[PDB]
This record gives structure tokens, sequence and C-alpha cells, in this order.
């Protein structure tokens, strides 16, 4: 189903790895809405499999050093 929920974004204390995880979600396919940041370590976004998938987004995210995860 679509992906409109909270997402965990690694990096946290990374010099700025999560700063990318945010875009990573709204940058891959399925994007729709976004709310993520490295200021701490939280990736809230609303994307959807209409043209992508959760593993796809996170996969492309974990493939750039800054990944993500699902959360509620």
């Amino acid at each position: 189903a679509t992906q409109t929920v909270t997402l965990a974004v690694p990096g946290m204390t990374c010099a700025a790895c999560p700063i990318t995880v945010k875009k990573a979600l709204s940058k891959v396919e399925g994007v729709s809405k976004v709310d993520v940041g490295f200021e701490k370590r939280e990736a809230v976004v609303t994307f959807d499999d209409t043209k992508a998938s959760v593993q796809k987004l996170t996969k492309a995210t974990a493939d750039a050093g800054y990944p993500s995860s699902v959360k509620q």
C-alpha cells in the first residue's frame, strides 16, 4: 500500500548523513509528502508504491550512505 507514516532515518549523530535520508524518501519513487531531518534522526514522509515501494526508497537510501526505515 502507499507509504504515509513515520520513517526511521539512520545517521542520527552522522556529520549530516540523515540530512540526505530526508530527501532520499521524497527523492526516490512513490514520493508524495515529506518530513525528515538529520537535526536528530527522524524520517517522516508519505510516499507510495503507486510507482515505487518501501524497500525501493529505503534501498536507494541505504545505497547512498544515508538510509531509512518504517516507523509509526
